[PDB]
């Protein structure tokens, strides 16, 4: 288990470790370097996903690791609740930013090892705190610089605890 302590509360998530073993060992590094202190939810689109792990306020994006290889092959789907990997258009680009589903983003799955059929990989699931998260993605939002939906007010993700 892991809990992003944000600024409107916990977020306790538990990892897929048999089903995106590279993504969640790639994901708990990042949790226990520190990695996600003070970053934010810098892309919020309601009806849709809560986005971070990858920018401090201000919007200065933090230095990452090598991408990890896309591991959502492994057939889990993008239901509301569901932590996936961020990317760009490169299937296997992903390095420290997340996402949420606040609904079933069905669209996300994994349809084939191909560009437009990779898909978003599934690597754990909100436990406690969909209510935290709620709130989160119905925030105000805007623009800032090439960046759309950052919400005006920081959504910021102070540290995380990881259980065991």
């Amino acid at each position: 288990m892991v809990t992003f302590h944000t600024n409107h509360g916990d977020i306790v998530i538990k990892t897929f470790d048999d089903k995106a073993p590279e993504t969640v060992k790639n994901f708990l590094d990042y949790c226990r370097e520190g990695f996600y202190n003070n970053t934010i939810f810098h892309r919020v689109i309601n009806g849709f996903m809560i986005q971070g792990g990858g920018f401090e306020p201000g919007m200065k994006q933090k230095a990452t690791k090598e991408p990890i290889k896309n591991e959502a092959n492994n057939g889990l789907k993008n239901t509301r609740g569901t932590l996936a990997m961020a990317r760009t258009q490169a299937p296997h680009s992903a390095t420290a930013q997340f996402f949420i589903n606040v609904v079933d983003n069905d669209f996300l799955n994994f349809s084939g090892e191909s560009l437009q059929g990779w898909g978003y990989c599934v690597f754990a699931e909100v436990v406690d705190g969909m209510d935290v998260v709620d709130k989160i993605k119905g925030v105000a939002t805007g623009r800032s610089g090439m960046h759309q939906d950052v919400p005006k007010e920081d959504v910021i993700i102070e540290s995380v605890t990881v259980s065991e």
